[PDB]
Parts: structure tokens; C-alpha cells; sequence
């Protein structure tokens, strides 16, 4: 990825921060794909997460090529979801979502999945040809038992709004999260170590 | 505890980061009790950390009291230690020492213990009277097998010098930490979740 044009198809600042801290230089182009994929159409939660990441990266890759006839070398897509009791939780639409989300997560152990799509692009015969490599990472997170008072003070904090499941593991969410089991950067929004292992296999 | 005077008996920036982000208003008064306790005098590594956290907070309490003869209401002390194969790792003494702790932790799993002492004070009868609550938190951490040029470049960073085991969690772009099993903020240096639950048992 040394001399290649890397595009990250997500406006999530925590994702950019993770990849910026790792040394990766990239362009930020948020995707216009809106995640209305039928969740019931997938066998596993991480299947829905990986396919969503694929579609977000492909929409960005095609929009860019259609705009100025240049194929970006790599487009990276990602989608972070939360599963508790088999149900899929994404980012809240408001607070009545965020509160009921944290209401469901209170006192249980849930799974965080991030599906990642690495899209290699090239242009051939006036068409954008794409090679997609998908992977996911799972991290188990355990919430403490949360009173409806602290549930509400955290709902209100503005924190839950653009986080999967309506919470983070830094800042105010540390009063909610009791333990983390697995890759913690996966919970923030990006599985960095798995992402690195996927690069060396795609090249060596 | 919403109208009291709170003091953090530690100079670690991450420790004040975690509690400031939680909404706690407090003063930072570094303790001048040095972590010189006899390890062989304890049965467990967490007993050592808790007592070390205890004396460090008790030193600040006495120092604040002898200066003003009015007690700070609550003094918080903490001591983070790392154990790998039974050996206790604390803050390193120079760059080659931190280099050594990283290469022993490289590629394998270790334990992170943070003992915390909450010292309730009162100065009503013209004397410092204390009542201390001790607890600890354990998190298992696994490191990647990272290259050596990278570990010494992390050592010449100055980053390992103020941290137990010679590492922060953002070490090497977030690539050093492979996985986490237990409280996440415990690895950063303060078990915030356990700390808030310890406050509710002290008051209600
Ligand atoms: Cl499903
Ligand atoms: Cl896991
Ligand atoms: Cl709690
Ligand atoms: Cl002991
Ligand atoms: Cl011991």
C-alpha cells in the first residue's frame, strides 16, 4: 500500500484515527450507500456486516471512477454492528433507540462484529474491475447492570448517536462496559491487526 | 460525593484522563511514597498493588492534612502492575529496561493488575482520621510478535517510561496489543467500572 492510492469509504472519525495512528495515509470519501439490506437475508451477523462494507466500498469506488475516469488503487469499506440475543443493533436513529438499545445490552454479554472489505480496483475497457477481499472480527463485550438513571444520563451524553449499539468503550462508556474479550480496536470501529494480516496474504 | 473535595494521588496523565472523562472533578496531587514495598512479603501480586496504592494515597492524605489541617474529603490512590509468568513488571528505570520488558511480553499473554485505594477522610476533632476501601482489577492482555526495530523505536519514543510493563495501549499504532480479556480501562491504568461500583457500596 506504499505507493498506492488508498481510499477509506467511511466518515467515522474513530476509524480514521485508528488507521491514521497505524501510519496509513488515505483519502476519506464517505459512501452514499444507505444500509437498508435485509438482515434476515443473511445466515450470520458478520455476513450482513461484511456485505454492507462491500457495498459501501463499491459505491465509493464506482462513484470515483465515474467522476474523473481514475480507478482508485484500494477502497476500504467497514461496517460495525452489535448482536445481543440474536438481534442486530446498528447506530441509533435517536435517543428512544439509544436508550432501548442500552436497555437491551444492560447486564448481558454481547458481540461486536466489524466486517471489512478491501477492494482492489483497476480500469479495463472503459470499465472499473474490482477484486474484493472480505473479512470480519468479533469481540465480546459485557455490560454492567445499568439503572434507568445512568442509562438515561449516558443516552443524553450525545455519545451513543453514531456508535454501533449506542455506546463506546472509552470516555463515558467506561461506566457501562464491564469487560472486553477479544480485539478492543474492533470495538472502537476497526480491527487493525486482522486488517494487517489480510494485507500480507493479499500480497505475499 | 457530589459536594466533597476529591484528590487523585497519582501523576499519570491517563489516570486523570479516565476520571475527568467520567465527570469526576478532582485535584491531582502526586504521591511521594515510592513503590518500594517488599514483594516477597505478599502472597499475591494484587495484594502488593493494593497496599502500594494504599500507602501512596495515605501519604497524600497526611501531606494535605499536615499542611492545611483540614482534610481533603477523599484521596484516590492506584498502582498498576504487570505479571508475565509470575514475574512482576512495574515502571521501567531506563530505556534498555523497558526494552527488556517489551521483548519478554512480545507475542505472549500477561496480566494487568490495578489496585485502587479510596481513602475517606475527616478532620473534625483536629486530627486526620481515615477509612480506606481497597479493591483491584485484573485484565489479561496478549501482545503481537512485533519486529525488533519497531520495539526499540517504541523504546526511543520515551513512551514506555511512565507505564507499567513499558507500554501504553496505543503503543506502536495500536499494533502491540493483540487482544484483551477483562476490563479495558484497567489496562490503560484505572478500573473505572469497578471504581464506580465501589462508590455505590461505600455510600448505599
Ligand atoms: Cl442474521
Ligand atoms: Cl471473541
Ligand atoms: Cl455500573
Ligand atoms: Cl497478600
Ligand atoms: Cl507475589
Amino acid at each position: 500500500l506504499l505507493h498506492k492510492r488508498v481510499v477509506l469509504a467511511s466518515a467515522s472519525p474513530r476509524r480514521q484515527e485508528i488507521l491514521s495512528n497505524a501510519g496509513l495515509r488515505f483519502e476519506v470519501v464517505p459512501s452514499k450507500f444507505k444500509e437498508k439490506l435485509d438482515k434476515a437475508s443473511f445466515a450470520t451477523p458478520y455476513g450482513y456486516a461484511m456485505e454492507t462494507a462491500k457495498q459501501k466500498a463499491l459505491e465509493v469506488a464506482n462513484r470515483l471512477y465515474q467522476k474523473d475516469l481514475r480507478a482508485p488503487d484500494v477502497v476500504i469499506g467497514a461496517d460495525t454492528i452489535v448482536t445481543v440475543g440474536g438481534l442486530i443493533l446498528e447506530k441509533p436513529v435517536d435517543k428512544q433507540d439509544a436508550y432501548r438499545m442500552l436497555s437491551r445490552l444492560s447486564g448481558r454479554e454481547h458481540s461486536v462484529f466489524t466486517g471489512v472489505a478491501i477492494v482492489h480496483c483497476s480500469s479495463k475497457d472503459h470499465q472499473l474491475d474490482t477484486r474484493v477481499s472480505e473479512f470480519y472480527e468479533e469481540t465480546k463485550v459485557k455490560f454492567s447492570e445499568l439503572s434507568e438513571e445512568l442509562l438515561w444520563e449516558y443516552v443524553h451524553s450525545g455519545e451513543p448517536m453514531d456508535k454501533a449499539g449506542g455506546y463506546g468503550i472509552q470516555a463515558l462508556g467506561g461506566m457501562l462496559v464491564e469487560s472486553v474479550h477479544g480485539d478492543f480496536l474492533n470495538v472502537v470501529g476497526f480491527p487493525l491487526n486482522h486488517f494487517c494480516k489480510q494485507l500480507v496474504k493479499l500480497y505475499y
